[PDB]
This record gives structure tokens, C-alpha cells and sequence, in this order.
């Protein structure tokens, strides 16, 4: 449903803020930008493996549906 990838990051990234946009507003393929404390010091492939287990296998096809760009904090 709308909101739940956001959820499910939030849920399972304490403190992560999180922007979701729809590509083509086709209800498949997204693009987020996760940022958190918990990624700083982390590698980008460590940072997007925290957001793929916070999906916890919901989101079929994720490597592609879910373009993902994470950061720690400014
Ligand atoms: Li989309
Ligand atoms: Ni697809």
C-alpha cells in the first residue's frame, strides 16, 4: 500500500528519515533516499544491504524496484 516502504524503512532504521518518490507514478519502481546516524562509517553497499533487510523481503524485484541513495546525517 502507499506509505509502507516508508513505514518499513522507518520501522526497521530507528531515527531514518526517509524520501519515497514513484517512478513513472507507476506503482512498482521507486526511488529513496535514506538517511541515518546508523549509516555513518558504513560503506554505501553496507548502507542499502540495512535498507534491503528493513524491506524484510515485502518488495519483490527490490535490487531494481528500489534505486536507492543513503547517507549519514548533516
Ligand atoms: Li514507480
Ligand atoms: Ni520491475
Amino acid at each position: 500500500a502507499p506509505g509502507d516502504i516508508e513505514d518499513m524503512i522507518k520501522a526497521g532504521i530507528p531515527g531514518a528519515r526517509v524520501t519515497i518518490r514513484d517512478l513513472a507514478g507507476d506503482g512498482d519502481h521507486y526511488a529513496a533516499e535514506v538517511v541515518a546516524e546508523a549509516f555513518r562509517g558504513k560503506t554505501r553497499v553496507q548502507q542499502h544491504q540495512m535498507v534491503y533487510n528493513a524491506l524484510k523481503g515485502n518488495m519483490g524485484g527490490i535490487l531494481h524496484a528500489l534505486a536507492l541513495q543513503t547517507s549519514a546525517p548533516e
